[PDB]
């Protein structure tokens, strides 16, 4: 997250951690053994770490549980990011507390102006590299469809929002995809792409969770 402030330890607690030997994605856990994260964060050997603060200090609060099972989207296309999306079953269930908790998914799509939390352990600058330990945090609205499609000509679906400033100077980076947008309590999106980070014109694309609550129920539910 660029222009962001510190979290604080455990604030965010439906956010987690993918590690393969390194923190590589944020995710979002959607119940005691489900997490949501980015299909372009998919790979094999996936540990989830949940109750993070600090990813290189164990502070007391993680619990560190493999996936089970990885379910890319039936359409994801990695050439366009269209569905953006992925499920990891854990292998045992995650112990719920004020620190882990699970994010409820939407009833309803947020509109354009409705201020959201994103949130992750990404770069921090918009030039050149700075990775933190501690989690990120970043207040930011979510942009008319319209605005959207300006920025990025031919590339928006209706399955992707942006959010974000078209002033640049704050938006998510590298190590954030996969993670959540949550506005009004509720998942609304996943940290998916954008064209460098914190450029004017050129916010976060964030894939629009509400079009899929039907897809992560009927597989929750089978799986
Ligand atoms: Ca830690």
């Amino acid at each position: 997250i660029v222009g962001g402030y510190t979290c604080g330890a455990n604030t965010v607690p439906y956010q987690v951690s993918l590690n393969s030997g390194y923190h590589f994605c944020g995710g979002s856990l959607i119940n005691s053994q489900w997490v949501v994260s980015a299909a372009h964060c998919y790979k094999s050997g996936i540990q989830v770490r949940l109750g993070e603060d600090n990813i290189n200090v164990v502070e007391g609060n993680e619990q560190f549980i493999s996936a089970s099972k990885s379910i890319v989207h039936p359409s994801y296309n990695s050439n366009t990011l269209n569905n953006d999306i992925m499920l990891i079953k854990l292998k045992s269930a995650a112990s719920l507390n004020s620190r882990v908790a699970s994010i409820s998914l939407p009833t309803s799509c947020a509109s354009a102006g409705t201020q959201c939390l994103i949130s992750g352990w990404g770069n921090t600058k918009s030039s050149g590299t700075s990775y933190p330990d501690v989690l990120k945090c970043l207040k930011a609205p979510i942009l008319s469809d319209s605005s959207c499609k300006s920025a990025y000509p031919g590339q928006i679906t209706s399955n992707m929002f942006c959010a974000g400033y078209l002033e640049g100077g704050k938006d998510s980076c590298q190590g954030d995809s996969g993670g959540p947008v949550v506005c009004s309590g509720k998942l609304q999106g996943i940290v998916s792409w954008g064209s460098g980070c914190a450029q004017k014109n050129k916010p976060g694309v964030y894939t629009k969770v509400c079009n899929y609550v039907s897809w992560i129920k009927q597989t929750i539910a089978s799986n």
